[PDB]
């Protein structure tokens, strides 16, 4: 029946897409609860007014008085929603490590936890995989929607390969000596989802393709050397499962977030009308190329991380976003970017130790910071 | 555990192919039968020695005299051994309405039936689907295999559309006027499996698409309206499945037969080993257009005879038979042969009753044939 959705982060991309999702199927989704970060007033204010939901949480204090009548403000906001609202689906589609509380609170209350928010995973680690039980955790990330749907194809034995699909970005088929001289408006042309600056810079350097192969490891439980990557610039085929008998099964649909989303918040059950299907009317190609994992060592960063363990993922997103921020404010080179999260991992073997509470990950987040901090200022 | 197979059709490509994934894999099946029709007897002989089944039938009755010591000979020869052997999958690869006896057989005994026999259900229609439990027949066209893995995407209610893919076969972009002077061995050019001539040429005039569309909505209980064909060049991917949400789940792989057949042999359990996968180190295209049913009309000829219903199906197929022949004996022109199945169909009205037994099967067929023989007497 009808499911109780708590919408954190809603007033992003993703939210204003699941509340579309919502309120388009009231018979199968209701908002219970929404969190937003304070940046957005006029859009969480059109929220309140047409869901009628007025149990929200806004982190921003001076955001939570303009807004007026707020009942979870400041800090924890978010976490505090979680933990005193009843609902059968959590949506975490906050961004940065603010995610990671509310998650651990969402997997503590026994709801679905559909998760969007990178941090939870990439930093959380073993520390979230032990709070989950068994189908608890449903992704939201297109590749990983597309890989649970796959993964139907077999037994969790029958499993050979997982491959993930990447656009290549702006630079791919570029020479190393060509990405010296790459400027922030370059990076950011021709996005294929519409989620910030930072988001599709993340897919110009393959930095998110590497932040995937970190969920994909820690989400089905596949080892790192079974998870391939491959460029496929028209960015339909969202992944692929390689099972043993040969067989591969893939999933295709025009880029829309909403169809993830849906199935998500559904997860068995599709939702109707949710996305456009693939239209073969009119003449079309699916393209594929090997990754030049040379010029873009940003997925092969990302492996040696996973395999190092405990803390290490954690450290590897937390260089990024200072490396990737310094970038986008002029400050660095764009090769220096990977460059910057290789320093910083080097230097981090402290950390290959596996975290025993929330304020372990975040210590390595902040030594990480720190550290990337120092190495921008000597560029 | 360990199944025990009877195979139908042992000496011709299926099963010969189905003969090495189970001598590859004892542990999983073992032959406890070989049907033949006596045209290859040093394979059937060779057969016989390796695997040390002397459980045989041998249609030929010279053929069976010349081997010697086989206890099935004659007319229902095949049926016979199905009638008597125990086993838990009968894989039937036999061609022809020969096939159609030894299917109701083996689904009387409530084996699973691994299904390559389209005469089966594109002639026997509902009289082969009354005779079977749901699951109990196993496709092991590469067609039907995809679909059935595809399936797996979803529950029956969610199902949009299934997307059957064709080669387009070597006439691919020709214009009707074009398509007057083609030749047998323009016809027979280069195919994508080995299964001879009138294959071959069914996959030319696309006759083949028509009955695997047939057969797709007998099998999975969709109707023709929301049965698609694209055209596919490379012929890896093998069908597709949209679903209601937008989501459409595709298989993938080099063409080679070993792969469905052994997942027919042992649904739902695949096969370790039993084909290569797709391989995404080199670059490659996935290319898909619209088929041009104005020159090849033998797909929308397929639906017409399918929503007929009735002993139709068995109609299109018989007139293909002798149409198809006439063509490779030099008799009448390409175009001619979906021309004739047309007008053969075009006067058939008559059949549009449900069989009640084979034997009105039978009828149908041996009118349409002789309808077919008339109208290329007249060529």
């Amino acid at each position: 029946g009808r499911l109780r959705v708590v919408v954190l982060g809603s007033t992003g991309s993703i939210g204003t897409q699941a509340l579309q999702v919502i309120a388009d199927n009231p018979d199968r989704f209701e908002v219970v609860g929404l969190a937003a970060g304070g940046a957005h007033l006029d859009t969480l204010l059109r929220q309140r007014a047409q869901t009628g939901v007025t149990n929200i949480a806004v982190a921003d204090e001076h955001a939570a008085q303009r807004v007026g009548d707020i009942p979870y403000h400041g800090s924890d906001a978010a976490t505090r929603l979680v933990e005193q609202t009843e609902a059968d689906v959590v949506l975490n589609a906050l961004v940065g490590a603010l995610g990671l509380r509310p998650t651990l609170a969402a997997l503590k209350t026994g709801a679905r936890l559909a998760l969007a928010n990178k941090e939870s995973l990439v930093a959380g680690g073993s520390l979230v995989l032990r709070a989950a039980r068994p189908g608890q955790i449903v992704p939201v990330d297109s590749e990983h929607s597309a890989l649970a749907q796959c993964l139907r194809g077999g037994t969790p034995d029958e499993v050979a390969k997982l491959v993930l699909t990447a656009s290549g970005g702006p630079f791919r088929g570029w020479s190393a000596a060509d990405l010296e001289h790459v400027t922030p408006e370059q990076a950011g042309a021709h996005p294929t989802w519409s989620m910030g600056p930072m988001n599709t810079l993340n897919s110009a350097s393959l930095v998110n393709k590497g932040l995937e192969v970190i969920e994909t490891h820690l989400l089905f439980g596949i080892p790192y050397d079974r998870i391939d990557v491959v460029v496929h610039p028209q960015s339909i085929i969202h992944s692929m499962v390689t099972f043993i008998d040969g067989s591969t099964i893939a999933q295709a649909s025009p880029p829309d977030m909403k169809l993830p989303i849906s199935l998500a918040l559904g997860w068995p059950r599709r939702v109707s009308g949710a996305a456009a299907a693939c239209d073969f009317h009119t003449a079309s190609s699916w393209e594929f190329e090997p990754l030049d994992t040379d010029v873009f060592p940003a997925v092969e960063l990302a492996r040696q991380a996973g395999v190092a363990g405990g803390c290490m993922t954690a450290v590897y997103n937390a260089a990024n976003e200072e490396a990737a921020a310094a970038f986008l404010a002029g400050r660095i080179g764009f090769p220096a970017i990977v460059g910057i999260i290789a320093d910083v991992l080097h230097a981090a073997d402290q950390w290959a130790v596996e975290p025993a509470t929330v304020d372990d990950v975040l210590d390595a987040q902040r030594w990480a910071r720190e550290r990337a901090q120092r190495a921008v200022s000597g560029m």
